């Protein structure tokens, strides 16, 4: 387990989002379906040139699981996934300028996803966050922070994943709506309604 | 014909597009199909909610014409569309504060999009841009800029196209690989393959 310092924009951003009252939070799915569409587009790329890039999983699809008894909303994907140089130094897509820009521009929150930072929106409804991720090229990691300025990563030796990324949301407790099967398709349809890949609930026993 | 000053950071930003070298021209394509792909979701939408709303085309498609002979390259679809207050204001979605700060990215040019400034990407490879433009609310209009820190804007009586936008991309005269079949399909196929509307190349 090695601990890291956010980039401080990152840390920055960070607490505006958590220490903020926002109305509209519910933005933060589409942000997270967002990302997960992108990482779909870019294996699905990859595989029309090298077809053996989807030897770790032939299927592109994201999945929505909410989870009541543990407080968790898990969003996962079949994407490219992330390595740990990723997990460790950050997208090349998200940059301080960007960074900056957002925040300049908060002082709607739904304005986060245009400034390449929208993962960041999942703090506005989750305590801590976690994320399980494997890139063909690396092996599986997780990667996990709950703000405070600094963030974790370690090699994940839970249920092998194939390929992909999974982002578990521990969810505050004013923010539990977001478990809610009805909710949770009301706002699939207002904001990820086109996404070109099946998005499916997994029901709760 | 009216002409509009462009806001300061903006002449800024096409200064700078038009007066520095780029390597990677190509991807002015890709924020253009990207905006009219966003501009299909949102009449999309509305009309889930009121039919009617495509009564003046259900079409939902993206189409790319070059012109070889006019040297122009023109990308068409049937979005939304923009208003004449859209056109004279600009988009609430392009900021000062994205655009101040894009400069500051380049300070590549491929992640003007982020920034929400895409379109000006056009002035990479055209020296001169029209915008001809129907909403369901307003009339046709016809935006365009040469650059030099002003654009126009008039009523468009030409031809009626229903509802959605043409960018009509007028080409500086290196920049004419952009009306090749097979360097157009070789863009979509890098950058655009997987937008969600059918995206139709007409050859001339
Ligand atoms: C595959 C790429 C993209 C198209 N999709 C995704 C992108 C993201 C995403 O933003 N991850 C990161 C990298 C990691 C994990 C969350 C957050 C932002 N991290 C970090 C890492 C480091 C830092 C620092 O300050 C370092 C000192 C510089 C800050 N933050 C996610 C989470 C998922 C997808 C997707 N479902 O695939
Ligand atoms: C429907 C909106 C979006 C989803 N799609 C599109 C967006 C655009 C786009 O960016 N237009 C604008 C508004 C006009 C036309 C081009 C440029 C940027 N203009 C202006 C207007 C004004 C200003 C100013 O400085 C004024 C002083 C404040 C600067 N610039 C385009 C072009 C197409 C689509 C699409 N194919 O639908």
């Amino acid at each position: 387990v090695e601990t890291f310092a956010f980039q401080a924009e990152i840390a920055q951003l960070m607490s505006l989002i958590i220490n903020t009252f926002y109305s509209n939070k519910e933005i933060f799915l589409r942000e997270l379906i967002s990302n997960s569409s992108d990482a779909l587009d870019k294996i699905r790329y990859e595989s029309l040139t090298d077809p053996s890039k989807l030897d770790s999983g032939k299927e592109l699809h994201i999945n929505l699981i909410p989870n009541k008894q543990d407080r968790t909303l898990t969003i996962v994907d079949t994407g490219i996934g992330m390595t740990k140089a990723d997990l460790i130094n950050n997208l090349g897509t998200i940059a301080k300028s960007g960074t900056k820009a957002f925040m300049e521009a908060l002082q709607d929150i739904s304005m986060i996803g245009q400034f390449g930072v929208g993962f960041y929106s999942a703090y506005l409804v989750a305590e801590k966050v976690t994320v399980i991720t494997k890139h063909n090229d690396d092996e599986q990691y997780a990667w996990e922070s709950s703000a405070g300025g600094s963030f974790t990563v370690r090699t994940d030796t839970g249920e092998p994943m194939g390929r992909g990324t999974k982002v578990i949301l521990h969810l505050k407790e004013d923010q539990t709506e977001y478990l809610e099967e009805r909710r949770i398709k009301e706002i699939v349809k207002k904001h990820s309604q086109f996404i070109g890949y099946p998005i499916t609930l997994f029901v709760e026993k």
